[PDB]
C-alpha cells in the first residue's frame, strides 16, 4: 500500500516493547533492555479493505539503537518480528 | 524536526544517484553502481526553516543501503551525512 508517518504514543511504544521481547527470545544480540521508540515511526497499511500493517521502528535498548520490522495482522491483531537490525546509527 | 513520507520520482531518484556519487568519491564500499530508491522515503524538517534530513533507502550493486542526507535551506547544498548497509528492507 501506501506508508505513512506515524505518532510514538502507547501504541508505538508497546510495538517497541514487542521487539524487543521477541529479540530477547532469539538471543542475537544477548539480553536487551526496552527503553523507548523514537520518532521516526513508520506504518505500511497493506490492502477497498486493509489486511495487514507493517512498521518500521528505531527502538531505543540498553542505550543503543536498532530498527525493527514488525507486521500486524488487521483481523486478529497478530504480530510478527519480521527484522531487528542494529546496532544502527540514528535516523 | 517533524519527519514526513515524500514520494521516489525523478528528485528522489536524483538524490539516490548523488548518495552513491558521495559514496564512490568516499570510497567506503568500493565502486557501488545506482539502482533505485526505494519506498519509503522519509523527509525531516529542521527548525523558521534550517534545512531537512533525507533518508533513503538506495538500491545499489543489488544491496539495499540506508543514506541520509542533509539540505541547507539559504544555500541549497546538499551532503551526504550517513552511508549505511547493506540493511534489510524497509
Amino acid at each position: 500500500g501506501e506508508w505513512e508517518i506515524i505518532d510514538i504514543g502507547p501504541f508505538t511504544q508497546n510495538l517497541g516493547k514487542f521487539a524487543v521481547d521477541e529479540e530477547n527470545k532469539i538471543g542475537q544480540y544477548g539480553r536487551l533492555t526496552f527503553n523507548k521508540v523514537i520518532r521516526p515511526c513508520m506504518k505500511k497499511t497493506i490492502y477497498r479493505e486493509i489486511k495487514g500493517y507493517e512498521y518500521q521502528l528505531y527502538v531505543r535498548a540498553s542505550d543503543k539503537l536498532f530498527r525493527a520490522d514488525i507486521s500486524e495482522d488487521y483481523k486478529t491483531r497478530g504480530r510478527k518480528l519480521l527484522r531487528f537490525n542494529g546496532p544502527v546509527p540514528p535516523p
